[PDB]
């Protein structure tokens, strides 16, 4: 009976058929509609309100209605409109509601709609068949043209235009590499396209870029080339390793270290609920916001209503226009939408339990992305804790750290983003993310070096920053929370017993924060060392029951406030902020900012405002990221090592004593026992590890949906 | 003739007993075992490896030369004399020594003052005797009353303050008093009695007490405390003795339930250890353990090429504040007792994975018997549970390419009083190297007195968790593709600009910002200072694509605040005051600390700041000096023990245009397949084979533990 559980195939098949009948016709499958059509872009879970939800959970109350959110594209009509419509209740839908207005204020400018597959495709279409053949000449001598342009292929960018309501997208051309990253094979050609018009047939090419010069059309370029005024240089079709491959040329070795659970796995999962000895939670994946978990309960007490990914950012600098304009708000494509199957044994431990995911986006029928999350429990080869006494008393006590883990990955164009949430035995929670995949590359010539590093022959690794945003709804000891800030200080001070003769005196600096703007820290200026959300309540020794936040962020220096685009993602400007949780401030960003961020559909900076945070339902907003100047060793992919970024939620006089103390798996003995005695040291046991070892599930793979 | 010798190995027992014999002889008139030794006695305190000059070493390993004389270094206390000194002695050539030289003035420029020498075990006992026998006796009444004092001792217990004194030449320790708990930490059970003992004189008879402090009050002596108490005049607080859970135990009352995940190598280890030298398919190196300076690795080679000559713990710190005299005046310089010396056995299946491979370590400290420490190090390969890299292509072409990150690890743990420090080192398949250090163990705790809360939190009853900082210095002698290295700082910048193709408008132009640091002080960054996103050392040489070949230093501190430079003391750990420095590598710029700084940081044997001195760092043998740390404000969840999670702290050494492509491209365990293929095929995918093969896990070694004290 869970209510944070993403929608089933049956629930979607159910909502869709409800929409369809009750939107008359005019209705087209989003899959292949033109701008001028009506179509259903997204049907996905609508989150419930916190009040009714807890009421339901912690007090028997019947559960709040189970509702869905349909994003609908209203092409056909002279006031073309994107409407967010709520549909309910599930499982048998019977109502529908244009929230659009009351959500944002207006209705939605039809140009904030993100580009459909059909649209993307009609654009390629025009390029490959109207436009490109006007330089068939140049592109022969440049880069192997023939006969139409099956050898080449394009990539989206940025926001699309320079001011609000533009729909003007730069595209690069890359050799259509077979079985590797095309992303590294930028041909040197970039095309600004104007697909704003509802009639694609009215679409344009506002500008063109080749080898450092701008033009106003393709044929105008070719003209110039033919005039002999342009040193074309041939740019290799194929090659060897790294750039050109992902297949390792070396053969496989001895097999690598493998973890197994000698007697059963010690967690379980049905639905989207996970249950372990210590931990409990629901989980899932918003189409746009992506990963998230709910009702996280440790030994049965709830710590967080919700932790969810809000948004992700990538901001470039560059030689070319496409790159120097490009700033992706990847949520405006969808981490849900673009999530990929976990390849058993590589993305996750071989023996993880892998879960499927369902969606109805840009289609009329629901679909599954297999092996979309994995859950598992992992040994770190670290002790959680450990003491060894050879002084005064001879004994040892310690405990190895196992950990529980939930992972999804979202492959976005070139990047593969890894999303981690990690549940510790100490009661702590670690959220972490990693950038892998391939990188975004430009073509090389001259200016380079202010904008990055030749990472390959002809290829420029464009500089950029990654950044990411998390909503963190801690309900430390129940809802009313305060926010505290302890740091340290030294104080010059004569030494009591002999004062002349001074001593630097270490001291704590505790301090409460009433107002939103005190608890709101921008990149650049310093966090206090200890910062946590406390409760009204006290632990046993008389301290406010706390949970500390602790970031691991390397601070991609953020886009100037000064910029017109800025307010489309002003969360990048903050490391940490805290806020009065409101039902109608449910997100940092939104899908509709990607395409018009000059007029942001959501603007975070608003959430901060005079308001008090002495004893309210708080919510913290954590921002995490780093600067990525590419280098040769991002070839082919960029590795995870030292790309960890996230933060820690940590008990802080929340408990009365570290709960590991009550661990099944801790170990103790004193010199004067037989340390190798089964009922003295549980490790002295184990002997026989099953009949023979892991019984491994035969390896499968998700597939390539749209496969 | 590629020089295939060991020379970064610490000594064997033979090697020690040999040197010990050598010295026995050549000192003769009145030598004593140190474990028995007086103040006025003469003493071999330590004998350890003395490591080679680099010149010679490299010549040997690289241009197949003859390797340098293996030698050793002996610390000797010349107490039996008119002007007692400490002396540092070199003894070679091992294995059969035949010569001995004094380097005490070579290195330091005078003799060493004798009070700089560490406190011997013998001393500690003479001190404990003075206390438990000539003093607490005189306050029988108080103690009978508060602290259960049955005429004896197996009752209370002392523990030692940081620097002993407050001015150069002093040797006066504040000593806390606490309950002899059996089977758990005594650290928490302070009775609120601290005693300022003065144990300078070389006649312990002459040793005195200079102050008392009892539960928040100062008193001139223990007599003058009964004086009060008995005359009704002191308010006593009664401080229990038995208890349950947390503070009193370390033993889980709940029974063992199912088996944690377990890690095993389905066909053979994929690395080997051969004494000091570890070697795997890609990494190869020597390791060891300094007695005081602690863990260290050498001659690290990825795929045959060397990146670092040496990485090596330099010092550990802990600065306390508090309410008590003890705590408020503790700044521990843990090297002055020694992170080698106080290493402890890694407890198999807790401190490393069960199937790791564990390694004994030998030493000769405060004795004449060489002794061993069983399983002091562990080494192993670990499946991290990540991928080093994946990419899944759904668009244009269907394919997957990925690699789960398995990594290689070397560990040591140094239990120093309360602390259990863990020291890692982790060798990622990308050619990266992760240094990493945790604090667990127990908390140094004062007795709780009213005005707390700007000295910590309340933790058990009567139990204050005093606040402290943690530093740990490291030495990184990168030799990046050659000895001659430069230092680069790259970073980012926005510059606002007209939009080229529609200059009506304006964009923020993101830009890179390389800057070469010529001089030492340019590359010397203080704690809480602005700090180059990309910083690395590099060769004149350069990769295929033309960028200089480089290794990046990427830090992970939450670093405490430094003891103020105002203080007459920071002298003794100037390294604390730096995020990071870079420096010309010199042979007499070997350690940044010295065991002898602990007991005299007003006259520091080694002051790291002198190392920064206006020199070029352009195209030299450069060595980097990373400092890592964090603020600890204890709390209830540090009971019974402090916990790793989030207390890990260190740095990364990451390649940066050093290669021409990510080395892992060629890995064996790499995986790839196209959309048009079958991924369930052994011939497409190694992982298809892990049901049929990879069944049968090893029968496991029956637990052995390496024991306590002197084993
Ligand atoms: C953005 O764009 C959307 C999409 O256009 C606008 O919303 C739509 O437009 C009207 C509100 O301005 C609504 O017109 C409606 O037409 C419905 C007709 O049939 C319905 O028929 C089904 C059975 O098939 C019944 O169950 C329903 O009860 C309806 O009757 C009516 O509900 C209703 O009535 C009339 O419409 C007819 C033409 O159908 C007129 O000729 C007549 O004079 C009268 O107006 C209703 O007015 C439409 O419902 C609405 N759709 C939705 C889903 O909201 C948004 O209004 C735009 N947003 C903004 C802020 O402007
Ligand atoms: C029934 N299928 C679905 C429609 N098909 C299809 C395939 C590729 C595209 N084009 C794109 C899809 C796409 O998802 N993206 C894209 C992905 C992630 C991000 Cl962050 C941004 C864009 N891009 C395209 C596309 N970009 C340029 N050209 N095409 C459109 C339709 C093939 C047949
Ligand atoms: C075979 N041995 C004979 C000498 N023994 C012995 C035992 C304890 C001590 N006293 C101490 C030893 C000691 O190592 N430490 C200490 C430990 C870690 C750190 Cl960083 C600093 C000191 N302390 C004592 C001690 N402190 C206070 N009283 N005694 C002296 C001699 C018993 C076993
Ligand atoms: C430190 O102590 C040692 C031994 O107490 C001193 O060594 C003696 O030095 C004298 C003259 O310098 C020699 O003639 C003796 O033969 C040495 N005796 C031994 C046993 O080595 C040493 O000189 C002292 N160092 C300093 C700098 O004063
Ligand atoms: C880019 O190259 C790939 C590689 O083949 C093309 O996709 C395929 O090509 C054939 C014709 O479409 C199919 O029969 C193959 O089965 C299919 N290959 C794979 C690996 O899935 C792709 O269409 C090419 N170009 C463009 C513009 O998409
Ligand atoms: C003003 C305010 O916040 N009141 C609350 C009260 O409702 C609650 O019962 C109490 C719990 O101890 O904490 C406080
Ligand atoms: C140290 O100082 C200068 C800069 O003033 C430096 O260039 C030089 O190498 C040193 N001094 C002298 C006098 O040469
Ligand atoms: C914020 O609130 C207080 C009282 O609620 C009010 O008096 C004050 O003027 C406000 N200040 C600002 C800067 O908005
Ligand atoms: C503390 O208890 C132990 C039991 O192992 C005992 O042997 C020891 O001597 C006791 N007291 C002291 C002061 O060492
Ligand atoms: C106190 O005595 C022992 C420890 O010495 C403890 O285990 C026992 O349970 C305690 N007392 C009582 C009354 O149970
Ligand atoms: C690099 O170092 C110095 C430059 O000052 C020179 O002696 C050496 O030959 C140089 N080598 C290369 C490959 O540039
Ligand atoms: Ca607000
Ligand atoms: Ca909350
Ligand atoms: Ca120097
Ligand atoms: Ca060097
Ligand atoms: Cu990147
Ligand atoms: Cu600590």
């Amino acid at each position: 009976s869970q209510l944070f559980a993403d929608l089933s195939r049956e629930e979607l098949t159910a909502v869709m058929r409800f929409l369809t009948q009750r939107l008359g016709p005019g209705l087209v499958d989003a899959a292949q509609a033109r701008p001028s059509d009506n179509c259903v872009f997204s049907v996905e879970l609508q989150l419930p309100p916190k009040a009714a939800a807890l009421a339901h959970l912690d007090r028997g109350s019947p559960p709040p209605a189970r509702e869905a959110l349909a994003i609908v594209f209203f092409g056909r009509q002279p006031q073309p409109n994107v409407s967010e419509l709520v549909v309910g209740p599930l499982p048998h839908p019977s109502y529908m509601r244009d929230v659009t207005v009351e959500r944002h204020g207006g209705p939605l400018p039809y140009h904030r709609r993100p580009v459909l597959f059909q649209e993307y495709l009609d654009i390629d279409q025009m390029i490959f068949n109207r436009e490109l053949p006007q330089a068939s000449g140049l592109l022969h001598h440049c880069c192997f043209y023939k006969h139409r342009g099956r050898n080449l292929v394009t990539m989206t960018t940025a926001p699309r235009g320079l001011q609000s309501g533009d729909r003007a997208t730069w595209f690069g051309l890359y050799y259509n590499i077979s079985g590797a990253g095309f992303f590294l094979h930028h041909v040197g050609l970039e095309l600004l396209v104007n697909h704003k018009a509802l009639d694609p047939a009215r679409w344009t090419i506002q500008k063109v870029f080749y080898q450092g010069r701008y033009y106003d059309s393709l044929a105008q370029l070719e003209a110039q080339f033919e005039a002999g005024l342009v040193n074309v240089v041939l740019i290799p079709d194929n090659g060897t390793g790294g750039s050109w491959s992902l297949k390792s040329p070396v053969p496989p070795g001895p097999a690598p270290p493998l973890q197994f659970y000698p007697q059963g796995p010690r967690f379980s999962v049905q639905g989207s609920r996970v249950a372990s000895s210590l931990w409990t939670f629901s989980f899932g994946l918003g189409a746009f916001s992506g990963p998230r978990i709910f009702d996280v309960r440790f030994q049965g007490e709830r710590l967080v209503y919700e932790i969810s990914l809000q948004e992700a950012l990538a901001i470039y600098g560059g030689n070319s226009p496409a790159a120097m304009t490009t700033r992706y708000v990847d949520g405006g494509f969808g981490m849900g939408k673009y999530t990929t199957p976990l390849t058993r044994g590589v993305d996750c431990p071989y023996l993880a339990t892998y879960v499927d995911w369902h969606f109805l986006l840009e289609s009329q029928a629901p679909k599954t992305i297999r092996d979309a999350f994995c859950v598992f429990e992992q040994n770190q080869g670290l002790p959680l804790r450990r003491h060894h006494s050879d002084l005064y008393s001879h004994y040892f006590g310690g405990l190895a750290e196992t950990v529980l883990v939930v992972r999804s990955m979202s492959t976005l164009l070139n990047y593969d983003y890894v999303w981690d949430t990690v549940f510790h035995p100490s009661g702590a929670i670690e959220i972490r993310f990693y950038a892998t995949g391939y990188i975004s590359s430009a073509f090389l010539f001259g200016a380079t070096g202010k904008y990055g590093n030749q990472v390959s022959e002809h290829t420029l690794g464009t500089v950029h920053t990654h950044s990411a945003h998390f909503k963190v709804d801690l309900d430390v000891a129940g809802l009313e929370n305060w926010v505290w800030a302890e740091d340290m200080v030294f104080v010059p001070m004569a030494v009591p017993w002999s004062p002349e003769h001074q001593l630097q005196r270490l001291q704590v600096t505790r301090k409460l924060l009433e107002m939103e703007e005190q608890a709101a820290f921008l990149v650049g200026s310093a966090t206090p060392r200890y910062l946590y959300l406390a409760s009204n309540h006290s632990n046993k020794w008389g301290h406010p029951r706390g949970y500390r936040i602790q970031m691991l962020s390397f601070a991609g220096e953020p886009l100037p406030q000064n910029s017109s685009m800025a307010r489309g993602f002003s969360w990048e400007r903050y490391q940490l902020a805290v806020t009065q949780r409101k039902e109608e401030e449910p997100s940092s960003s939104s899908v509709f900012n990607q395409n018009d961020p000059w007029a942001p559909t959501v603007d975070f900076s608003d959430f901060i405002n005079n308001e008090t945070i002495a004893g309210k339902d708080l919510v913290a907003w954590v921002t995490a990221g780093f600067l990525h100047i590419p280098h040769a060793e991002d070839i082919p992919n960029t590795v995870t090592v030292g790309n960890g970024v996230g933060f820690f939620l940590r008990p802080y006089n929340f408990f009365d004593e570290d709960p590991s103390f009550y661990s099944a798996d801790s170990i103790y003995f004193r010199g004067d026992q037989d340390a190798g005695a089964c009922e003295v040291n549980p490790l002295a046991c184990l002997p026989q590890a099953a009949a023979c070892a892991p019984d491994l599930p035969a390896f499968s793979h998700g597939g390539f949906s749209h496969n």
